[PDB]
């Protein structure tokens, strides 16, 4: 019975062509089951651990999330994590991203494979908190006062590599798997979040790098894996979020520590934005040299509102409805500390267009929050029409739904609908709906088959929302396909509906996801 305002949504198989990139549903930390299961194609290895992995060990440190303590894998053979991550990536058919650290600092062992720890408890004094259950002398590197432990030896549980260490390592994948021409891995990530690391990996790096620190590393480890792999894909810096777009870790630091009135970095650089500056470099050194050290500039991007976490309230439910807004869209100043218009992906284009062009664009972590609740589904699908619709290149959602989440089919609405793993179309087309916090739409050809798919989102709390889709420029059959996702949690084939003329009508349920898979003649 309940009933919210009609709406008409207009798919133009001809407006706004371009391809969409199979990568825009890339994911971190999945299984070979699962990546099979989703149909997904990119498998990241990264965060904040990867920065600290010391590939000859097999073994890193855990930084800020687990006191700061080095821990050995299972394994000893040098590079496993890497080559199991591989594997099984490769037994799905999914393309690894291999983080390769930036940093320097990488685990240590004690003998026998035994924990390390930076902040010890016994060389630094009490602390306010330590690993009591596992390893009770490592402290979280801050005192009983709350003040931070200062002066601790990078040497406790670390030691300093440089890139010629790291290259070893791709000496060492290209050995086992091939080149990246020849079927071996594709893509190496430089580090994660460096801009962060003073506090992310504080033991070692307590200090917040500037943009001269990481051009160099970009320039220098970019370089040695190149010359191992010349036809590899190099993918960074990974910068952590918004103000990591324009200010160096050096800055982000000295700003939390002194107030915001004086950016000692960005002065000494003629008042450039961070990461454009680092794109400009970049640039220069590839006119200069003739060669290629990036070719994806990749960002991270969590909502800032309080919607990544499982907050699904209604205010929040509705604030996960709007704030995708911020992915896309030149008006919508966003709704937080933020204030401003993000627009990330015209951002990232705009940048690399600039700056450095010819670079693709990555948001290699992302997530909306809610991962168990419909919203969180209606999000995500709302998430990767997007990602398609404004031409991202690449992204890994951070990190993987549990199977049994509405989120999971959400992913599997475009990439295996049916079971069969048939696929939301691979060429952006043109559907415009009047408002996309409450009904939003994203239209695709399939080049296998020549169907139109249309998947629309109807974000609404309750109530059905009666749907009508005018279609241009494509000669359709009788008869569309319907799948649904609603909160009961389950990908339903419903009864095909009619076409009137170059139309469709439907009625939608409450916060559902709706693939409409509509034939081409005859
Ligand atoms: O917010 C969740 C994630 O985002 C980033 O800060 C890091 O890459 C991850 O290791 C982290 O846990
Ligand atoms: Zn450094
Ligand atoms: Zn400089
Ligand atoms: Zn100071």
């Amino acid at each position: 019975s309940m009933q919210n305002p009609s709406v008409t949504i207009s798919v133009n198989a001809n407006a706004g062509r371009h391809p969409i990139n199979p990568a825009v549903y890339g994911l971190a930390y999945a299984t070979t089951a699962t990546l099979a299961d989703l149909n997904v194609p990119l498998h990241r290895y990264g965060g904040n651990n990867t920065s600290r992995y010391n590939w000859q060990l097999n073994a890193d440190n855990r930084g800020a999330d687990w006191y700061f303590e080095s821990i050995g894998e299972a394994s000893s053979v040098a590079g496993e994590r890497g080559d199991t991550f591989i594997a099984n990536s490769q037994a799905a058919g999914a393309q690894a991203m291999i983080t390769i650290p930036t940093i320097g600092w990488v685990a240590r062992l004690g003998a026998n494979r035994s924990k390390l720890a930076s902040f010890s408890i016994a060389k630094y004094g009490a602390q306010s908190g330590n690993d009591w259950q596992w390893f009770p002398d490592a402290g979280n590197g801050v005192l009983t006062s709350g003040q931070n432990v200062t002066g601790n030896n990078p040497n406790d549980a670390n030691t300093l590599v440089d890139s010629t260490f790291q290259q070893g390592w791709a000496q060492h994948l290209v050995s086992q798997w091939g080149t990246a021409a020849g079927g071996g891995l594709r893509y190496y990530i430089l580090d994660n979040e460096p801009s962060i690391w003073f506090s992310t990996h504080r033991d070692v790096h307590p200090v917040g790098p500037t943009m001269d620190e990481i051009r160099d590393k970009m320039l220098d480890y970019g370089a040695k894996i190149k010359t191992v792999d010349p036809s590899a894909l190099i993918v960074g810096p990974e910068e952590w979020g918004w103000s990591g777009y324009t200010l160096s870790g050096y800055d982000q630091q000295y700003g939390g520590l002194h107030g915001w009135s004086f950016m000692p970095d960005r002065n000494n650089h003629g008042g450039w934005d961070y990461l454009p500056w680092l794109l400009d470099q970049l640039r220069q050194n590839n006119l200069s040299t003739g060669r290629r050290l990036l070719d994806v500039f990749s960002v991270h991007y969590y909502p800032q509102g309080g919607e990544f976490g499982n907050d699904t309230s209604s205010a929040m439910q509705l604030r996960r409805n709007r704030s995708t807004r911020s992915l896309w869209d030149p008006n919508y100043i966003d709704e937080t500390w933020i204030n401003d218009k993000v627009q990330l992906i015209p951002r990232l284009k705009n940048w690399v267009s600039t700056y450095y062009p010819g670079t693709l664009t990555a948001i290699t972590e992302y997530n909306w929050g809610a991962e168990s609740h419909i919203n969180g589904a209606t999000t995500q699908a709302d998430i990767l029409g997007i990602f398609g619709r404004e031409g991202l290149d690449m992204a890994a959602r951070w990190t993987t739904p549990d199977t049994a989440t509405p989120t999971y089919k959400a992913i599997k609405m475009y990439r295996n609908y049916d079971g069969n793993k048939s696929a939301f179309g691979d060429t952006s087309v043109t559907a415009t709906a009047p408002n996309p916090d409450n009904v939003s739409a994203f239209a695709a050809v399939r080049s296998s088959d020549g169907a139109l798919t249309v998947m629309v989102i109807n974000k609404y709390l309750s109530g059905n929302t009666p749907a009508t889709i005018n279609l241009s420029n494509f000669t359709a059959q009788a008869q569309a396909q319907v799948w649904q996702l609603t909160a009961a949690n389950t990908i339903n084939h419903l009864s095909n509906v009619s076409l009137s003329g170059s139309s469709l009508s439907l009625t939608l349920p409450a916060q559902s996801v709706t693939l409409l898979v509509i034939p081409a003649s005859t």
